[PDB]
């Protein structure tokens, strides 16, 4: 049984991502344009760099790291702080998800880095599935914030068609002006 | 008749507004709001202190002068700045309009302020008139630039709903996410 030198490779596969998105997080550090460094859902909300750490891998990478797509998404989520109905719904994104994520990827890597040989067959194989679980979901969610920047871009769209139509219907001149009374 | 007289008072009632105005104008600076001190149409726009100065005075008082709503206009500009499309049709409300408004009120100042004797009798009538219908503009400005905020305001409001509805979608747990 052999699943060993599976699990070996696919540790050193995540280890890579992480190298390199630290890397890619550095830069956009500098670049300031790194929103998360700052954000709090609520008001008086505690921040923790290690958490926060987490979460920016997961947002930032399904973002390819992209400075203008990165900007949209703060708008959003700033969008949605303003009533406090949509604090919850902002957490499970922001924690219970992009969070999770990469804790769930932290305690596979540990599982490994401690030994895959003190490990028995039932778990040495429920492990592999485990991770395998997570670089999936890692897919839905950049497909899924893909879609969402979708959704933002086409509404700033028909904002501006709309206000675009209201200023050529009123601006044109004096005489197009709403009547004084 | 007292046409001359009534010039004279016209004209010191013009000459206050634009001193509580030039207060009121220097207060928002203080806060931190005018956006008007740096906004230009397009990239490389020459800026003039006092072409400024008028826009300010139309905009920030048809507004008010609250602080909400001249934020509100900053977006609106702003994003109709992307498109160079719409180049045109901002600077028809921001020069030819609010700018060109208070040149008039400044050329009509003037003529006043030269001497209203040295001015015919029909000419007087005229200047008079003139300054009657740039009042009226100045309201159906303020009267439009509500109708402006509204629109937006129902805008911003579509998306929110959007919004909260998109994410109490895709966001509840990992189950409710994006399959392959």
């Amino acid at each position: 049984e052999t699943i060993a030198s599976e699990l070996k490779a696919i540790g050193k596969e995540l280890e890579d991502q992480k190298k390199e998105e630290n890397i890619q997080i550095a830069k956009i550090a500098k670049e300031k344009f790194d929103f998360l460094s700052t954000f709090k859902v609520g008001p008086y909300d505690l921040i923790d760099e290690d958490i926060q750490m987490k979460i920016k891998r997961t947002l930032y990478s399904s973002l390819d790291y992209k400075k203008e797509n990165i900007e949209k998404l703060k708008e959003i989520l700033e969008i949605l702080k303003k009533n406090s109905e949509h604090y919850n719904i902002i957490g499970r994104l922001i924690y219970h998800i992009s969070w999770g994520i990469q804790f769930q990827i932290e305690q596979n890597l540990e599982l490994i880095q401690n030994g895959v040989e003190n490990l028995s067959q039932e778990e040495s194989k429920s492990l592999l599935m485990q991770i395998k679980s997570n670089l999936e979901i890692k897919q839905r969610l950049k497909k899924t914030l893909n879609e969402t920047l979708k959704v933002y871009n086409q509404n700033t769209q028909d904002n501006e068609k709309i206000l675009a139509e209201h200023f050529n219907k009123y601006y044109k001149d004096f005489d197009t002006l709403k009547p004084a009374f």
